[PDB]
């Protein structure tokens, strides 16, 4: 069973007041991440190819470059697990975080694609989540969900040993056009969104409501 709280030790940078400095420094940072993260380099190289094929079909927000595009495509890939893990356990040993550029770009991609729009999404897991009554909740790590409750429940993401999150998000972004899917109608939620209303139903259902955007514990850490 995993703990569901405010994610106090999760790298949650929102980059307030430093996107310009990051867009300039992130390119070098990505290289540094690569030199010490083979899996990421490979994951990224593959995502870049897919991105090239996706890019022509639609137009993107002003400032949405290939880094943003590639990062988002990669996330819907297999690099997602190790990346969320690295973010979730950041405070532990913050010296071994080789997703400095990656985190920024994915974070920026969602902000550039973000609107005021709120959605009703669902997320399934095969690992039981226990709300530890902090008062509110944040996923910490980026979290993917689906507009389809049926998808979140499919044997692909959920099981009796797990949990089904019923979430109302307002920072979440519809990334169908980016995923390798795109039938899972995925909505990517930043780990820094705060749910002021938490409710547990039965042993495997958790409702997250009253989404709000509050400051993060980290800000422009690598700017
Ligand atoms: N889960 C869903 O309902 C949906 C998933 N997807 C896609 O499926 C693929 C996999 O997504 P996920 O299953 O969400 O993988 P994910 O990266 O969230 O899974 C991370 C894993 O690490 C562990 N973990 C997660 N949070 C933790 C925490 N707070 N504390 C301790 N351990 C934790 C668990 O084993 C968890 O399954 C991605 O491409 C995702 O976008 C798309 C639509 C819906």
């Amino acid at each position: 069973p995993l703990m569901l709280d405010t994610a106090p030790n999760a790298f949650d940078d929102q980059y307030e007041g430093c996107v310009n400095k990051m867009e300039e420094k992130a390119p070098l940072l990505l290289q540094e991440d690569f030199n010490m993260n083979a899996k990421l380099k490979v994951a990224w190289e593959e995502a870049k190819k897919r991105w090239n094929n996706i890019k022509p079909s639609r137009s993107y927000p002003k400032g949405f470059n290939d880094f943003h595009g590639t990062a988002l495509v990669a996330y819907t890939g297999s690099i997602a697990v190790d990346f969320n893990r690295a973010v979730r356990e950041f405070k532990e040993n913050p010296g071994q975080f080789h997703y400095k550029a990656f985190h920024y770009y994915l974070t920026r991609a969602l902000q550039l694609l973000s609107n005021g729009d709120c959605h009703s999404v669902y997320r399934g897991t095969k690992t039981r989540f226990h709300y530890t009554g902090a008062g509110s909740v944040r996923f910490g790590q980026f979290t993917s969900s689906s507009l389809s409750k049926k998808v979140a429940q499919s044997q692909e993401f959920f099981s009796d040993h797990g949990t089904l999150f019923i979430i109302k998000t307002c920072l979440g972004v519809y990334i169908k056009e980016f995923s390798f899917r795109p039938d899972q109608e995925a909505v990517l939620i930043p780990g820094y969104e705060v749910y002021q209303k938490v409710r547990t139903q039965g042993y495997n259902e958790i409702f997250l409501d009253s989404p709000k955007r509050k400051k993060s514990n980290y800000n422009c850490l690598y700017s």
